[PDB]
Order: C-alpha cells, then structure tokens, then sequence
C-alpha cells in the first residue's frame, strides 16, 4: 500500500537482480555467487568453485575487480581503482599464479599504468605505462618496452586521448591483440597543437591551493589531434634488442585533410582492417591489409579498399559500423544505410566493391551478434514495428528469405527488449530480457535454440513490489505529417483519465537517441509518477534514432531546431488528450537534455511553467569537434558558422522571464564544461531575469557521487514539488 | 506617501549629492562643475574656470581622471582605464603642456602604465611600466630609468604585490617622494617563491576556451614575499649611467625572519621614517633614517629607534599608526594604545624612547588630520561616549588643557559624524558631515575657527525625500557581562512597538569593524524597512573596533568565537523585546559578514530561521597570510592550528538542517577565492543538507557589475520574503 517514495530510489531499496557472466570457453562461463568465483557448464547447468571468497582477503587491499588469461593460469588484480573520464581510468594492479597460488612480486607491473590487457589466447600481456607500450611474454619477467615517443598530454600510444574515447572508439584502449597474440596493432595519437581546456579542481578542504586540472580538448573547428597506426609483431620480442613496429597509413582520399581512425578489427591471423573517417564525417573508407609473408610489412590493396559514404548527412549513427569477418576472413557482414535510409546487414566480398543486402523493411538491425558458417545472429527492431523494442533473430546464409526470431515469443507479455550474450563459438547464448516486464535471464543451446534453464527471474524483487504502488508505463506514437512518432508516459498508479495530472517532459532528444522503448527502470520518475502523482512523459521527435535515416537527418546541420520544436509539439500533443493540466507542464533534461529543455524555455511557446538543466551544453563551439562537426559541421562562414551562432541558448535569454528555471551543473564536468553553464547565467544576469542555480564542487557529467546523487535529486525533487504547488 | 523600493536603490532614484574637492594650494581647490574644472578661492568663494570641458573632447578617446601637477604647469589625463584589484588598475597617460596649450608628443609616458604620480613640488614625473620605475625631469624630455629587475608575477618596483596592495598599503603605489621631490623612496616585493592562486575566467561569449587566472597569493602560513626598500636621489640623474639606488635595511629585530615594510613617512628633507612589522604582527620597529652628505647612504641610528609592541593580540588597529612629523623633524605624533588598551596621541621624540600622551579618557582617537606649530587637528569619537560618532578637536601643542571640538555644536541634529579635508598649510578646512541627517559640507577657517561658508546640503535631496515613506534609524546598546555593546535598527516607517515585525541581522563583525554607527545611507537595508516592513539590525560585539582593545583584542587567536556568540547573544535579545517576530529572524553578511553569518546559521542556536552569505571564508587557511595571521598567528602544530580547524564551517554542516541556507559566490573572487564557498557546498553535500546556491561569472568581491549588482540584491529580496513569507 506504499508508493515508490523518493527514499526507495535514492536508498536503492528495490535492486534489479543481475546475471553477469563472462564465456571462457564455447561451453563454460565465469560467475559470482557469494563473491566467489565460479564456473558454470552451460550445457548441464552444474559449476564448480574456481576461486575462494577468502583467497585474496589477505591481499590488503580491496579488489575492484579481476581479469584472468584466457588459458587460466593467470589472474590480474586490479586495485586503488581511481576513475578518470567515461571509459578511462587509473589504478594498480597485481598478478596472480593459478599454477602456483602466488602473487607476482618480480617485475611486478608498474604503478600508474594507464590500460592493462591480456593477449586472445595464452597469457601474454600490454599495458601502457607513462603513454607508453609495454608487453610481457611472462608475467614475472621483464617487459619490452614498445614505444618511446610517449609525452604526457601530447603523445598517447595504446592510449586514446579525451575525443577519441569519447566520440570514437567508447573506451580507453588503443591496442589490438591479433587474434592468436602473434601481433599488437596500436594506434598513436598526438595532442601537440590542440588546445587545453583548464578548469580548477579543489579536492579535499586540506588542499590549501586549488588544483588546475588541463585536458587536451579539441572544440569545434579547433585543431583535432593526428593519428598513426601500427602493428608490431610480438614474438620477435625474444631476440627483441629493439623490434620494429611497422607503421600503416591511411588511404590518400584521407591524406588530403584531417580525419579520423574510426575502428580496426583483425579479419584473420595475418589480414586487419582500418576504417577512417574524413573530418567532414560523411565520407569514410575501409582498409583491408595483409601481412607480407617476406617482406615483414603490412599491404592493402586498393581493390580490396571499400567507400561509405552519406549524401543527407554523416556516415553510421555515430561512427561506421564494423565489420563481422567469416572464418576465412574473404568477406563480411556490416551495416549499413540502405536507397531506402533504413540500416541493415549488407553482405561484402573482400574483393568486391557492391555488396548484398540480407535484410530489408521498415526497421533497422541494432547490431551484429554472432556469426558462424550456418548462421548470422542479430538484434532489430522489427517485432511488431516497434522502434523501442529489441529482439534476437538468426538470418540462414544459405537463404536469407529464411529469418527466425529466438526471443519474440519467449514471453511477449513480460519480455520485449532483448540483449545477448553468445559462448565462444555460437554454441550457446545468455538472453537478457529488461522490459517492460522484470529482468528475465535465460540460457540456451544454439543447436535448437531450446531453453536450458532460467539464470535469474527476479521473482524476489516482483514479491517486494506487490504491496507497493508502481506506476504503469504506456509505449505509443502520434502522427505529425504522416509519420510515427513514438513516446512513452509513466503514469501514476490507479491513473483516471477523468482527472487532470501534472506533467513532466522528460528529454534528450540527441541525434540516434530513444527515449521511447520498452525497457522496465526504477528511476527518478518511477517516484515522480508513484509518489508525487506526476505523468513522466518522452518523446522521440526529429534527430531520434533506429527509425530510418529520414528522421535522423532531419537535425543535419541544424541542431537545436526541429529536436526542440518536435519537443514543444509533443507537450501540445499530451494536453489535447484530457488527462494533462495544462498549468502545471514542466521539461528537464541532463546533458544534451539541458541543451534541449533550457532552448525549449527560452523559445517564447508559454507552453511550460518551469524546468530543469542539468549540465546543459550552451553554445555548440563549446564543444567538443568530432561529436559537434558530426551534425554541425564547421563553424566558418563559409560553412554553418551561422547555425552556431543561431542556436545558442545564450541567445533566448530574455524569453526566460517566462518560466522558472533552475540550472545546474557540475563544477568539474570534463564533457560539457562547466564554461557552458556559466554562459548561461551570465546572459541571464545581463538581461536581468531571475533563476535558481545549483553548482556541484568537483563533480563531472554524471555527478555519480554517492551524495551528490542523492542531493541533486533531493533538490530537484523540491524543485518540481513547488512548481506543481504539491505538498 | 510611495515607499523607498528595491528599484529606487538599484537605480540609484535619490542620489546623496557630494563636494568633493582637491585643494590647490593653501586657500584654493579645485572642483568640476559637470562638463568643466573650476578654481575657487577659500577665503571668498569666487571662482575662476582652470580647464574647460573642450580642451579634450577632440581628444579621440574618453577622460577617465585628471592629476595636475602641484606648480599648474602640467595636467595629466588618464585614459583606457582597466581594473585589476581593490586599488590597483592600468591605463594610457597623456600629458598637456599648459604653457604650450597642447599635448606632449614626444617621450610619453608608455601604454599599460601601472601607477603614476607628480612630484609633491614643481613638476617631476615617476612612473611604473612592466613592474620597473621611470622619472622625467621634464614631461616632454626621456624618462630615466631606475630599475630593470621589473618581472610581471615575480618582481614588483614602485607598485605592491596583491597581499600588499590589500592588507598593507591599501594601493597599488610603492612610491614616495621626498617632501621637495629630491629623494624618490620605493619599495621593491619579490614573489618567487609564493604560490599562485589559480581560477577559471570565462569572459566574452565568444571566447571558446576559458582563461586561468594565476595570481601570486600567499595564504596562511604560506611563504610570505620578501621586501626590500631604496631611495634614489632624483636631482642627479646621468643621461649616460644608469641611476644609483639607496638601499635602506631592516633592523636587526626584523632580519631574524620573515617580516613586512608596514609605513614608510618622510619627516624632512633628508630624514624619512619607516616601520617595519614581523610577520607575528605584535611587534614593530620604527627606523628614522637621515642621509648623510660626504657617504651618500643612509643613516637610521640605533637610538632613534621606536618599538611598538602588544601583549594581547596585534599593533595597530589593521597596521601601526603613520607619524605626523614636526617642522624640524626632531619630535612626532602618531597614534597608539595606553597602557589600558585605549589609542590616543603619543608626543615623540626622535632621540627619546618614552613618549607622552596628550589626550586620555575612555575613547579613541580615530586618526591625525592635520600638524601645525601650535594646534593638533584630530578626530575621535569622545562626544557623548558615542563609538558611532565622529567630530573633529583641535588641541594646543603649547597647552594640552586648551582643547576644542570644532564640529561638535555646528548641528548636533543633523551631524554627529564627521570627515575632514585641509587645505595645503591647515589654513582652512572642509567638514564632510555623514550623518545621521543628509550629508553636509561646509568651509572653515583655521585662524578663528569661522566658518565660511556652505558648500552642499543636499536640500534638494531632502524636498524629495519627505514624499516618501523614510524608514528611521534607532542608535542604542546592550549590556554583555556588564559591558555596553551598541547596535542601529533600520526601523520601518509608522514604527509601532505594539506590533511584532521581521527582522534581518545585517552582520560583518570583523576585527576593528563597526556597523552600528551615526552614518545617513540609502541602501537595500533601508527598502527592506521601507517597503517590506522589515527590521534590519546591526551589532558590535567583541572583536569590533574604536572601543579599546579589551573589546577589539578579545578575538585574538580565537577568530569566529565570540564575534560570532555575540551575534548570537544579541539577536536573542532582539527576538525578546516585543516588536521583533522571534519566528522570523534571519541572518546575512557580505565577506567577513558571511564567514560569520555562515558560522552563525550552523551553530545550531535555533533562533535565525533563514541566512544569506555572499562571498564568505570557510576555511582561515584559505584566506591571505597577512590579514589571517594579524589574529590568527600561524597554522602551525606549536602555534595555533588547533582553531584554524575549529573555525571552518565546513565542520558546522550538520547543523544547517535547520535553516534555509542561500549561498552567494563570485567565480572570479580573487579575494575570497570561490574555492571558499565551493568547499561549503561540498561539505553540505556530504552530510545531505538541502541549500540554495548562486554563483556569478566573471565576478570578483564586490559583484559590482552593474547587471550583477542589480541581480544578486534581487534575487536575495526573493529569498528574505519567501523566508518571511
Ligand atoms: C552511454 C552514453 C551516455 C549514451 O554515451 C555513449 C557514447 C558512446 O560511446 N557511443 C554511442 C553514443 N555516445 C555519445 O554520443 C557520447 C556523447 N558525447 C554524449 C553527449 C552528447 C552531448 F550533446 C553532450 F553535451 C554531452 C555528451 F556526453
Ligand atoms: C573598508 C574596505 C573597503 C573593505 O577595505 C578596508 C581595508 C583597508 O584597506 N583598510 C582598513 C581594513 N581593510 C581590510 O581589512 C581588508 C580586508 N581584507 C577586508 C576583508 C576581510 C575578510 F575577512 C575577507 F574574507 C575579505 C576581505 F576583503
């Protein structure tokens, strides 16, 4: 008889139980159950202990988390875990004999490395110490060091620095193991000439002086930083004096201006492939090279180069899509937009320069799962078209007419968003189902694709929920100029149309974003909507995602237009069906959410009464170059400089004596800098318009700090709570 | 019968009219007539146009300040004004021959100069460019230069460093001259080793990147800058050698360790006068150095040494005392504290260790005016046991019975406080009246005391005002452990003490502060009385000043104790008078006034139910060395570290559940740097206390911009009648 209260969210009192596993073998999986690590056979269900709860509980220090070789002898400790942006960090790290049961204490790896990774297969290991490469053949022997050019803040090898971990590769590392460990591909990026961004960083109250925190930050139209490739052959390292790295460029359609290295996937033992990307992003092109058996170089033949190109704006969704090699490595599957604008799996020889597609429709695949010599496996959203739900198909290669759904009609009340986990050779696969019913996890063999059994089905938490009131979640569309715009409400419990509800717009609306889809959160609005009685509204508009590329260009090289309009739509839209009071409407937004709602605000529409930016990017030259180029070009005269300017929210300023704004943002936010919330405020204050603020001290984007979380929320809460005039 | 309204004072509706004038001579001053300059004649009141307003507007930029020089032969202009710190700035000269009735346009005086300043005779010329010292002999002729160690951040010639420009000089000028413009003494800093404050200046619109601020900034307990001081005779300046500098050295007393040059006074023509301070600032030397012909040094006998020490907290009130020379150089007067802790006028002599006080009683002397053969002309706040008054005395040299108050019965309604501006010798004198009536201005006559005329009595002012509702202002006091502590209350207008009203404890209690005063002001206090109905109160406790130093010396190395208990302790006694809603009290303070009002609001008292602190110190280790460690010693285990941790209010966050907290920050604070207020927000985080917060790009301490003064003191109006609803 209780709601979701505030406390229950912030508390974290009703948990998703979680089933992560990690597949060392086509048949066995990894997994902790009372923080001992077990390992599980898939295909009787039974496990066995592979490591004690208490074996490193006289380590000294707390473990934040493992990674063991891939032949099982080895297991690296990694500790002092110290995050830095996104994806990278830093922390120490140890090693551990299996055959021993002993720590490493000779040449133990150094402190302050950067990136640790194992090799496939073996126990080779790289690690990037100082911007730095290193490899050891041994864990207890000494290392080879790879690369000597390695400069704090202006040389990176193995290491991305800050735009190309965040806006092109998603994560930290920059190196590749060949398949069988014989080379290590890495790239080497040079920060020389591009700018730094510079914020204070106070730290604990002890630190007497503030500390200057200074990133290489390339902003819109700055300087971006250079690239190079290479592929070193680690087995040399023995007779190793000093091994040759052997350095590949980029084709000449990318020599003439600035680009990118956008992906490097191996194909076989001796054949990878580069992708890179001009920095007008609408023009990419593959690179296949083999390795010269006698030459001891890297070729790639032109015939074997592939184009990617886009007319209606850039190529991919954020970056080209990457290739799913077959075992010979002499084509692959890889998606990309069709004549139509819909994203799907196109069939490539090695050789030849047309490809075939496999799949077609109104509907885009996801991505790429498995492949095998029968079959390929993917995730779309083709099941029922619905943009926002996620299914497992199995296409057969030998007919593509013949396409299998294995996850539609597991449990189409309980499950429609779907992720998977495939063994090392397809042999088997964990499904994860998140909505819009409870978390369901199951295993499977790919002989039938028959259940095995159920991992975990939450059926503990659906008890504590049962005397408690959740609020419902509506997943439906509207029709703006004959197309399906999807949006979704989470609506109080015991919801009645007869009555009028307050209602929060909840938005990003970025470009290939999805508010709408049909996954279950207990989140900020699951309390909003069960405690406060508030309906949670969102809306995928023009700029959205997985619907064609018709809708995703239609923001091209003018963010901040039809996003935002499409967002004041849909509020016209929910007051027009009777359940919404029309004086109680309010947006919030985290992120390009900020940057939609405080535009929104500040558009003159009267349409909402207050609203919420958290860190709000104000002026899109603040920046970073690879995101804000992608969709915005540059920001010249002669190119859409006069779009960069038009789109500031710096510019509206005096629309916001509308509304009530609140505007927060953390003070050590290394994405969209806290410069850009200090924009907005000091346009406020020239115009003299009031608002309320809230600055987080030595918090970043997420403002993910156990107390900041909690106060952010808490304040916000109030916030809405006056704005509503609920008690 | 309309109210004073927040608009009226952010647009300054009624503004106090001013006289202020710069004397030219012994019965002569000037003064500018809107468009133009004038000369008027002190004894008559004729006047004579000096400058018209078109001798400069076909200039080609804009006349940001004139600066004559002494003998009306020179005017410089100052140009392309830009801000730095509280005094310091930077700015384009041009000089304007009045004998050839046209600009200099040869040898002028650089871009981006940092300080100038004439000769106090005839019509020499001393400046600082890129942090080294230049001289002209003549405007239109090369300038010589004296020093060439001049490094921006590090070596400072002529001009002082932040930590000296804020808490000692209180100016940008590291320069005196000699009374007739021979010796030129300067003062040399040296900030190699003294760590950088470093925050982010966002700027323009346009600029992409943010720039980073990096100021030398020594915090307590920090390494200090090093001082050296010179003096250079400027009537032998080699057009061919480089000029020889003096160097004057510290005593032996002040070498020992770290210390600071405190005053520097020039007593004749060849004797000059400094005071030096260890960095324990309870003891202080005074050197009287003579120069000597045939060695071409200078001289400072050990005999003619003068030590100012205290046993009870710091010398001087923010800095010992300056001297007031006689003719011959032989004798002074200056301020200092008897032997129980009250400060009057001490008479000197130059070879003689003890001195003899000439004016006693419980009050103080707020400072020496003027110095001729036979009369004194001070200013104290003895008139009616009144520490919130001020009136100016004249005392006979000849015969220390003989005084005279020569401000007290001109209008004691309308004046109890009082300014004052001599002319050249002391013959006459302007009476500058602040309060509690309208501002008043009138001319003097040294000779019998006349009174010749009156120069400005905001009449005009006054006719406006009485079609409005003014507040009133009650000036009273309190007894604390039998000891009489005075407070002021902006009452609201048709005050009836049958009827409970809000009330806001207007607070800043820094160490020899004063709020409760006898001063006429128009500010957001009075629209808070005026118009919302809200009682504004102020009070000095102890730590306050102009009381003696068992007040004023009770906070001694004890900072945010009994300052802060004692705004406490009278807002207690506020709630319970009757006319003072107890439900509703709040508190704020600007700078030291939000330190307070922040330890105020997590002490955990329970009487104020909402506070607001702008720009406040949360932690004493954050703020400079000099001021902090004037009542804080060191940060030190052997010193007094125990309550440089016992002061934060970083440590009274648990406390503010109870209190609706606004907290106010400039992110360009060089002085109380945002990284005070950003350590509060973080500690309130950490304990979960909700608060309102508000930071100001690109402001600094003052968050003077005229669209940011306008913000802040409407955004805290929104917060005070919310809280009172
Ligand atoms: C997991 C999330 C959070 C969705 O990021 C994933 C990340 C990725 O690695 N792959 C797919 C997409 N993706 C990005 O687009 C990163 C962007 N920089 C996000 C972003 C956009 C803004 F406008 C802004 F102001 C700030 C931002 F942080
Ligand atoms: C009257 C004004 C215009 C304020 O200057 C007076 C200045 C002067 O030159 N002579 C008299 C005393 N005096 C000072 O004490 C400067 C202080 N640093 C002020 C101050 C104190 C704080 F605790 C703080 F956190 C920040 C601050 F700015």
């Amino acid at each position: 008889r209780k709601t979701y209260t505030l406390t229950d969210y912030l508390k974290n009192t009703y948990r998703l139980k979680l089933y992560s596993l990690r597949w060392i073998s086509d048949h066995e999986y990894l997994y902790k159950q009372e923080n001992n690590i077990l390992v599980f056979n898939a295909e009787y269900g039974n496990s066995s202990v592979f490591l004690e709860n208490s074996t490193f509980d006289e380590f000294g220090h707390s473990i934040n988390d493992y990674s063991i070789s891939p032949d099982g002898q080895f297991i690296l400790l990694e500790y002092n875990y110290v995050k830095q942006w996104r994806h990278s960090y830093t922390a120490s790290y140890d090693i551990y004999d299996l055959n021993k049961r002993q720590l490493i204490t000779e040449e133990r790896i150094p402190n302050n490395t950067q990136w640790v990774t194992w090799s496939p297969v073996g126990h080779k290991l790289a690690y990037v110490w100082n911007n730095d490469i290193y490899v050891k053949i041994e864990p207890n022997l000494p290392s080879y060091r790879i690369t000597w050019t390695g400069k704090e803040d202006i040389i990176y090898n193995g290491i991305t620095d800050w735009v190309y971990e965040e806006e092109v590769f998603s994560a930290y590392s920059a190196l590749w193991w060949s398949p069988n460990g014989t080379f290590l591909a890495y790239a080497q990026f040079n920060d020389t000439e591009v700018p730094l961004i510079e914020y204070s960083f106070y730290s604990d109250e002890s630190l007497q002086y503030p500390k200057t925190v200074r990133v290489p930050y390339p902003k819109a139209g700055a300087v971006n930083p250079t690239v190079k490739f290479f592929v070193v052959n680690t087995d040399s390292l023995s007779s190793v004096t000093n091994a040759t790295s052997i350095q590949i460029t980029a084709p000449a359609s990318m020599l003439i201006g600035d680009h990118y290295l956008c992906d490097v996937t191996w194909a076989t033992q001796e054949r990878i492939s580069l992708q890179w990307l001009r920095r007008i992003q609408n023009y990419s092109v593959m690179d296949i090279c083999d390795y010269d058996e006698s030459s001891g170089r890297w070729n790639c033949l032109v015939a074997r180069q592939h184009i990617e190109m886009s007319t209606t704006g850039w190529v991919g969704r954020f970056r080209p899509s990457e290739p799913h090699f077959t075992l010979d490595g002499n084509s692959f599957y890889k998606i990309i937009s069709n004549e139509e604008g819909y994203r799907h799996i196109c069939y490539f020889q090695i050789d030849k320069k047309d490809c075939t597609f496999i799949t077609k429709g109104t509907w885009e695949v996801i991505g790429i799962e498995a492949l095998t010599s029968d079959y390929l496996y993917y995730i779309s959203n083709e099941y029922k078209g619905m943009p926002g739900g996620r299914n497992l198909y199995k296409i057969q290669l030998s007919d593509y007419t013949k396409v299998t759904c294995l996850s539609c009609e597991l449990n189409p009340e309980r499950c429609q968003y779907y992720s998977v986990s495939f063994s090392k050779e397809a042999k088997y696969y964990q499904l994860r189902c998140s909505g819009p019913g409870l978390p369901l996890y199951t295993l499977h063999s790919s002989v039938n694709d028959k259940g095995l059994r159920v991992l975990e089905d939450n059926s503990a938490l659906d008890k504590m929920l049962q005397n408690v009131q959740m609020p419902s979640k509506k997943l439906d569309f509207i029709i703006l100029n004959e197309t399906k715009f999807w949006y979704q409400m989470i609506l109080p419990p015991h919801f009645d149309k007869s009555k009028k509800y307050p209602l929060l717009l909840d938005v990003y609306a970025g470009p290939c974003s999805q508010k709408a889809d049909t996954v279950f959160r207990l989140n900020w609005a699951t309390y909003l909507a069960s405690t406060e009685n508030i309906i949670v509204a969102s809306f995928d508009g023009r700029g959205s995602g997985y619907q064609g590329d018709k809708i995703m260009h239609a923001i091209n090289r003018r963010l901040g237009t039809f996003e935002v309009e499409d967002q004041i739509e849909a509020a016209r839209q929910f007051s027009k069906m009777g359940f919404v009071d029309n004086k109680r409407i309010a947006i919030w937004g985290w992120s390009y959410g900020g940057y939609v709602t405080s535009m929104v605000l500040g558009s003159g529409s009267g349409v909402f009464k207050c609203g919420i930016a958290v860190a709000p990017v104000s002026r899109w030259e603040y920046y970073d170059s690879v995101y804000t180029e992608r969709y915005m070009g540059l920001p010249t005269p002669e190119d859409n400089l006069d779009h960069y300017r038009n789109s500031t929210v710096m510019s509206r300023a005096e629309n916001f004596k509308q509304v009530e704004y609140l505007l927060i943002h953390g003070t050590a936010d290394d994405n969209v800098h806290f410069q850009q919330s200090a924009q907005i405020s000091k346009a406020l204050v020239d115009v003299g318009v009031d608002f309320q603020a809230m600055w987080y001290t030595d918090e970043d984007h997420g403002i993910a700090s156990s107390t900041a979380h909690q106060h952010i929320y808490t304040h916000m809460s109030h916030f809405i709570k006056q704005c509503f005039s609920l008690p």
